[PDB]
């Protein structure tokens, strides 16, 4: 009985599980932006693109020249110039409207009335440009899509998830996301979310997280790992180093009010992170000696 | 919407089951092991026709053999029988002899027969398998030396890799689904399970010893093994598969008043399993719903 001891205790409580998990990288399909053709047109010009590359603001895109419209607006062009009242110049400057011309362009035809039709489309937001390609002068009608853009704002990682441990998760304090190529700085997780859907093969729920990027980093299909820590029903828990055995006997001390140690039989369960979880032997209270020393 | 012919699904509240497989070695008990030893400075004699690998049945003969200084005492006693002595002391130094090592079998021979008591066998004590046990003719042995080694067959012990995480949901044997690829059997009937300290450093694994009994004995410890262990989860609304509805955006099935009619009434999944699905937040407890339902417009 020396007097350099620690003394510890029982504490009630739970465990705390981790593991590590692959996971893949990619473009959320909901910061896209997509640019669409509202009229059967053609096309010319196109700029200098590829599939991917960067934007600005969207700034101008390829542009249009529509014959079905430059039919039906130049009937009102005349009719401004003849006996027409107002309310039949409206009526067309509708079904044009309707037809799918933009308003800027409209109400600079009723202002030069110089008849239009070379359009230019100017990119919706920033981002990155996915699909494209498609130059030169072809033939387009009815509102399909040539282009979009894909955004880095916030960007996502998937785990595969076993479903029991799945069901468990309910808060993004147990994640902890890394990633081999940008050490650095972390990276903030904005949101957390399970896709329902059971994987078959795997037992692998589809967990999604939305990462917080402002000066990009990720792309697709990059690298990186997310350790969870779960939990455990409460146990009584003490350090794992105030206990000892060796053979099929296995136990502790007990420390008193009137400070005198005496040895209790007791029976472990589990023991991760340097905390084992007791079956049976002990009270929730007793106090308990940690790191400490004691002569036979 | 007038004829029924569904069935009805009462909503509850409580778990789920997640069914897991897991790789199972089959082994020998450290506990089962009995070691034969002598019991006194003798020496040896026949050394029945047994091999390594023989099963004992029950205990029967291991061999023979006659021991020396034990017959000063034996004699000593066969002269106060006959020349009357202290009946008190005669069974002193037999209670002296019995303390030696002497069976109780071969002392009541002698008062029968009277033949001092030559030489005696002795006979294995647990059923199973021969580990080693070489010596045959007749050595020289003194004190505590292992003779002979058995193993025991009647419990068997096999071995499951666990994740210390899914480890605490585990709670009783009934989940435990024990299969092997070698026989489909009558009774793959296990009877005590535990779990051992040692956790798998690399990937987290704890070592799940299952005990299963083996009356008939036809498992070699070499056999694979496959554990259907079956998971529980946090409580949930508890909907029959069959009836949820849904291959898009659209995520529901029938309410039913009770009162005939039907309704679409909105809900959420959590998750799937097993044939039955959770949600995360949509119908009431007692809620009436229809798998096996069928009808259109
Ligand atoms: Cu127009
Ligand atoms: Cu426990
Ligand atoms: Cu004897
Ligand atoms: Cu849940």
């Amino acid at each position: 009985q020396n007097l350099g001891v620690k003394t510890a205790t029982v504490t009630r409580g739970p465990l705390t599980f981790a593991q590590s998990f692959p996971a893949n990288v990619s473009y959320n399909e909901y910061q896209y932006a997509i640019v669409q053709a509202r009229a059967a047109g053609f096309i010319d010009k196109v700029y200098p693109l590829t599939v991917g590359d960067k934007v600005q603001k969207g700034t101008p895109l390829l542009d249009l020249t529509i014959p079905d419209w430059v039919e039906a607006q130049s009937e009102y062009l005349l009719l401004r110039e003849t006996g027409g009242t107002a309310t039949q110049t409206e009526g067309i400057l509708e079904r044009l409207r309707l037809a799918g011309m933009p308003e800027a362009d409209i109400r600079r035809l009723i202002a030069t009335q110089k008849i239009q039709t070379r359009f230019t489309l100017k990119a919706p937001i920033d981002g990155v440009i996915t699909a494209f390609d498609l130059r030169a002068g072809m033939n387009i009608a009815k509102d399909n899509v040539v282009a979009k853009i894909q955004g880095m704002d916030p960007v996502w990682v998937t785990a595969a998830i076993p479903e029991s441990i799945a069901w468990l998760v309910k808060d993004a304090s147990q994640f902890t996301l890394t990633v081999p190529a940008r050490p650095d700085k972390t990276l903030t997780i904005r949101k957390w979310t399970l896709l329902p859907g059971v994987d078959a093969a795997t037992r692998t729920l589809q967990l999604r997280l939305e990462v917080d990027n402002a000066d990009e980093a990720l792309k697709p299909g990059m690298n990186a790992w997310l350790q969870l820590n779960t939990a455990s029903e409460p146990m009584l828990l003490i350090p794992s180093q105030a206990l000892i055995d060796t053979g099929s006997e296995q136990r502790v001390i007990t420390v008193d009010a009137d400070g005198r140690f005496v040895p209790k039989r007791v029976a472990v369960f589990q023991a991760s992170q340097g905390v084992t979880a007791l079956r049976s032997g002990l009270a929730e209270g007793e106090k308990v000696v940690s790191s400490g020393l004691f002569l036979i």
